[PDB]
Formats: C-alpha cells, structure tokens, sequence
C-alpha cells in the first residue's frame, strides 16, 4: 500500500560503488559502471576486463582503463549515502523483528521491515507483489545469506523497487543469488560464485570472490 521507493541519483549507474575500495577473486563478472570514493582510484583491485562498463576513480590513479571523474563519483556516493539515510529513515514499519532476524521459508508481501539485530537468511527467500510494490529492509546488525540461497521474484516485483539498509557488514554466501539494492554502511563481502542483481553501494570495501553483479 505504501511508498517506499529509494532515490539513488547518479548512484543508479553504478553496479558497485564503494568509499574505500573494490576488490575481486578473478575472475568476477560486473555489468555496470563502478567506482570509489574518496578513496584513490588505487583501491580499486579489479581487472579491466571483469567490468562490462567504465571503472571511475577520483584521481589519476587506478588502471589503464579507468575514467578520472572526480564530480561524477562524488555526487553518486553523496546520493548512496542520501539513499541509505532515506531507507533508514522511513518510519512506522510494517514488520518489527519478523523471525527474529531469521528468514527461514518467508515470503514477503511489500512493506517496511526492521529488525534491531543482524539478519540471516537461511534458506531461499521470496518477494510477493506486483511491479509497483516496494520493500525496504532496516537491518541494525549485518546481513548474511547462507550458502546457495535465492532471492526469488513473484508477482512481478522488481529488484529495482527492494531496497536493504544494513547498519553493519554484509556477508552473501557461496553460490547464493540477492535481488535489490543494497544500501550497506560497512564492508560486503560477495563469496564464491554469489550473485546479484540489483546494485551494491557500499560506504567502506566490498570484496567479490568470482562473483556476478548484474546492474539495471
């Protein structure tokens, strides 16, 4: 019933933006541009060739594909940090503590959850709603999802319209697939095989080990 739709800005370009550095466990596969900042462009330890899209760095360091952008980098990461601030800000959830922070064998209808813990995800998790429907997540711990687990889209919901606030690190398992946006405060870590589609804006490092991010 409710508008819980989150403004990116220019940080709807980018498939990872992070504020003090990307790595990768070659090879990763990133659809979509990506970036850091403040940081120098030197924190960004990706291979040309595992971003189907434009490395940015803030200055003239990073590889010898990189685009210097030092205004295009900084107004996306002042929008992620306005976007995490706006899905942190949403009030009068819908759902408070729902599993205690676990997910087990949950499907979704849209609304506003929180949780004053961490979240796991333990077994494949589904969205219900149509097209239009948003979901916003406030997490005051970390995010994990177990190995191998899906994010599952139902009744047309879009990963564009899903949106998750993290207050601390993030850890998606081996093998396990997100869906949405991922607003994170601190680190996230992509562990072997994982995959998302949506976006990961980070506001410290995030860590793909032969990972795949697909960018709307």
């Amino acid at each position: 019933q409710r508008d819980l739709s989150v403004e990116l800005g220019v940080a709807s370009n980018f498939a990872i933006l992070a504020k003090a550095g990307i790595s990768s466990v070659p090879d990763s596969a990133i659809l979509g541009d990506v970036g850091a900042s403040p940081i120098t462009g030197a924190a960004i330890l990706l291979k040309c060739d595992e971003v189907t899209g434009t490395i940015f760095s803030v200055d003239a360091a990073g590889p010898a594909c990189k685009i210097t952008d030092a205004s295009r980098l900084a107004a996306a990461v002042a929008n992620a940090e306005t976007a995490y601030n706006q899905a942190a800000g949403f009030v009068d959830p819908d759902f408070l503590e729902l599993g205690a922070g676990e997910l087990r064998d949950q499907t979704l209808v849209p609304g506003l959850y929180k949780w004053t813990s961490s979240v796991s995800v333990p077994t494949d998790l589904t969205f219900e709603g149509n097209g239009d429907a948003t979901w916003v997540f406030q997490i005051a711990g970390g995010l994990s999802l177990a190995d191998g687990v899906a994010f599952t889209l139902a009744g047309g919901a879009n990963s564009t319209n899903i949106a998750f606030q993290v207050g601390d690190d993030v850890t998606v398992g081996k093998g396990a697939h997100f869906e949405g946006v991922l607003l994170a405060k601190r680190f996230v870590t992509l562990q072997t095989g994982s995959s998302l589609n949506g976006r990961v804006l980070s506001q410290t490092e995030v860590a793909l080990q032969k990972a795949t991010v697909n960018s709307p």
